[PDB]
């Protein structure tokens, strides 16, 4: 009797969302989105049953000063989940404590800002002070700036952290609202930017990607599923299914 | 002990260093992958001996299912590591353990500048301009199996007339582009390398799929995860990007 895998995930549009329904929904049927479609495709290739559970603390995964982890990462470390199927960024510190699959998405930091401005790059942002710019506090983008030894990015981190980190935002949602309302440019993961620009015709991605990273399925260290999940991901990649899935959930109504 | 690294001669990843005197050992070679190997060695603290794969192949299966190239060196435990632009594919990942990718890339089009061709679709709608790919390589496999209508049509063209539109390898493909009316579909890293050095040529459109290059290790290697963690370190330090710019920089 094959065991049902527990899948930890997080509410995050368009990866995982409650489905709209005129009757109560139960189990996996409660949810829809990119990561649900991904799960269905993985399950079809590998032949496993699964149980989607929202991570209780609603976090991706970071460690405090005591080395203790939270979020989906912690669920995996503690073996309360078999897989984390979510847009979990593959980072050095996370890869040390869990086994990531190969990336099902590749992306990077870029800029979300208004159209029709003199800004065309990170360097354009860096050499001025009138247009405020920043990032989500304590996220992947912030870490990149905090740790970069590139002159242009060091100067941007200095600006970002000045005035008691006023230029930083709490999370991606508040950042996007800030762009929409005030004169503010948001540095963030490009996936998030694409989703927004598809839906907000007055905003745009500026410059290219300034680094590179992927999203991977998380599994516990020593997981017997990680290598199989990787091979399934590569199969979906080569057959063009990941690309199709991304387009399905990202594409807006046109601008 | 010293790790044996299998690799392959391929510009600008691995090249014989130019010298007025004989060179020996690792000092014989230079390129992006040697720079990568240096950085990995610095982080993980291993010594290494670089050895060109005898058959000068990346890794594919013959009709009897036998593997060749760097992949085979790994399967047979004749090398600890493959540090080369080894494309992470479904069939290869089944028989060796790949690191996370140190480069991400995709299929694109190499062609002459200034033409009305702007996408694969523009090629597929016509037959005057020949187009194809390297026979039996990664690009071909994508077309061979795609169920996108436009790519299905292109594969039928490529495979027609005794595969006249296919080429033996990337180098001959590139020559075919420079001398005749021919568009080559291939890995974008190769296209970027060429177009930095030949202002006659350009990339058409964007990437029509996605894939990475990974360090290869034999299945079960304890180095795979350590190498992956080192790659993520270099990625986050911005070092991989730096190394790419160094070796690719050379047109309007
Ligand atoms: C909307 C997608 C959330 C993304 C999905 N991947 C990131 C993660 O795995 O932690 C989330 C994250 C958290 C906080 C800040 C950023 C950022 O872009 O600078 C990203
Ligand atoms: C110049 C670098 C050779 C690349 C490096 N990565 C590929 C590999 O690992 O097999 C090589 C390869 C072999 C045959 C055809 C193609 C293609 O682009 O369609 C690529
Ligand atoms: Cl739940
Ligand atoms: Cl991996
Ligand atoms: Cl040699
Ligand atoms: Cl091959």
């Amino acid at each position: 009797a094959n065991r049902t895998l527990i899948v930890t995930t997080i509410l995050e549009e368009p990866y995982v969302m409650y489905r709209k329904s005129d009757k109560p929904l139960y189990g996996n049927d409660r949810f829809e989105g990119y990561c649900l479609d991904l799960l269905k495709e993985l399950s079809n290739i590998l032949g496993f049953l699964y149980d989607v559970k929202l991570v209780p603390d609603g976090k991706y995964g970071a460690q405090n000063d005591k080395g203790e982890w939270n979020g989906m990462v912690k669920e995996l470390i503690d073996h309360r989940a078999d897989l984390a199927v979510a847009p979990l960024t593959i980072t050095y510190v996370r890869e040390k404590v869990i086994d990531f699959s190969k990336p099902f998405m590749t992306l990077g930091i870029s800029i979300l800002y208004r159209k029709g401005t003199p800004i065309d790059s990170a360097d354009d942002l860096a050499k001025q002070t009138k247009i405020e710019y920043g990032a989500v506090r304590d996220g992947s983008t912030m870490t990149f700036f905090k740790k970069s030894k590139i002159s242009t990015y060091e100067k941007m981190w200095a600006f970002m952290s000045s005035r008691q980190q006023s230029a930083l935002v709490k999370n991606s949602d508040e950042g996007i609202q800030r762009v929409l309302t005030t004169d503010y440019a948001l540095l963030m993961e490009s996936t998030s930017i694409e989703y927004v620009t598809q839906r907000n015709c007055n905003l745009t991605q500026i410059g290219g990607l300034i680094d590179s990273k992927g999203y991977g399925v998380g599994t516990p260290i020593g997981s017997p599923y990680r290598d199989k999940i990787t091979i399934a991901i590569l199969q979906l990649q080569e057959e063009g299914k990941l690309h199709m899935m991304k387009e399905k959930w990202w594409r807006g109504n046109g601008c």
